[PDB]
């Protein structure tokens, strides 16, 4: 069994961004692929969306494709390459919405989708054990140590806390909505 294709996508194109970041430097690649920073750039859609793709450092992608690798792995066997794109789109877009607000446009990467990853695999678990889909213990300990070292900044993620909390939020709003169907 091997990961599937928007599993596979996702890693192949941020691992692609991150060796053109470290070609042209972090700047230019943002320059083209950040959350629009100013007017003229609001309707450049790509956008909205494309700040999910870089990262700032090895520990940053190493520590989110790992987890996407899983968790999105895990989602898409069991669940459909659907569910994750919806998932994925829906918490790149608001995680990405909060940072700008509270920090500024300049920021990126998978952690607010991996946020909604964890909370949507963790809690179909504990409501819907039947789905096939769950957080095992041992990696919910490893989950809550990722989280930590973000949330008290012993680890550079890129995004800000309540960032984080709207990526969660999506990944358990859909879980709960998944799990009453
Ligand atoms: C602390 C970092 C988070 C834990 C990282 C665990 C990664 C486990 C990945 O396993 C792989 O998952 C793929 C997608 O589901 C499967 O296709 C494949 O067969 C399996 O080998
Ligand atoms: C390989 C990883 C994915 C890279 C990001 C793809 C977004 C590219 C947006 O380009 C845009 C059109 O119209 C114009 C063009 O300037
Ligand atoms: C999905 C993201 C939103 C896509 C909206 C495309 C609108 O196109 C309009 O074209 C002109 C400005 O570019
Ligand atoms: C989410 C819905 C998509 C909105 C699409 C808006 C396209 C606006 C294009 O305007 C082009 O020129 C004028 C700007 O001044
Ligand atoms: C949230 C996952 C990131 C998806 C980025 C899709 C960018 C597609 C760009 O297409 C071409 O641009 C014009
Ligand atoms: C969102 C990823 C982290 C989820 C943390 C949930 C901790 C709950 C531990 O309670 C013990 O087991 C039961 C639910 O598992
Ligand atoms: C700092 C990185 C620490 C990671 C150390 C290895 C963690 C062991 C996790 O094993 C994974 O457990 C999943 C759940 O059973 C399986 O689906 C998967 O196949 C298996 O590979």
């Amino acid at each position: 069994e091997r990961a599937g294709p928007v599993t596979w996508v996702m890693m192949i194109a941020c691992v692609v961004v991150f060796i053109a970041m470290q070609i042209l430097g972090d700047q230019e690649v943002m320059l083209w692929l950040a959350w629009p920073f100013d007017p003229t750039l609001k309707f450049e859609f790509w956008r909205y969306f494309t700040h999910a793709l870089m990262h700032f450092s090895l520990m940053h992608i190493l520590f989110n494709l790992l987890w996407w690798w899983y968790l999105g792995g895990a989602v898409e066997k069991r669940l459909g390459s659907g569910k994750l794109i919806v998932i994925t789109l829906i918490s790149a877009l608001l995680s990405g919405y909060v940072q700008q607000k509270f920090s500024g446009p300049w920021f990126g990467g998978l952690s607010g989708v991996v946020y909604a990853l964890m909370g949507y695999v963790w809690l179909r678990g504990e409501r819907d054990p039947q789905s096939g889909i769950y957080l095992q213990r041992g990696l919910i300990i490893f989950a809550l140590i990722w989280i930590v070292a973000g949330w008290f900044d012993l680890f550079g993620m890129s995004m800000a806390n309540g960032a984080h909390i709207a990526g969660l939020a999506v990944g358990l709003a859909m879980a709960f909505v998944d799990s009453l169907n």
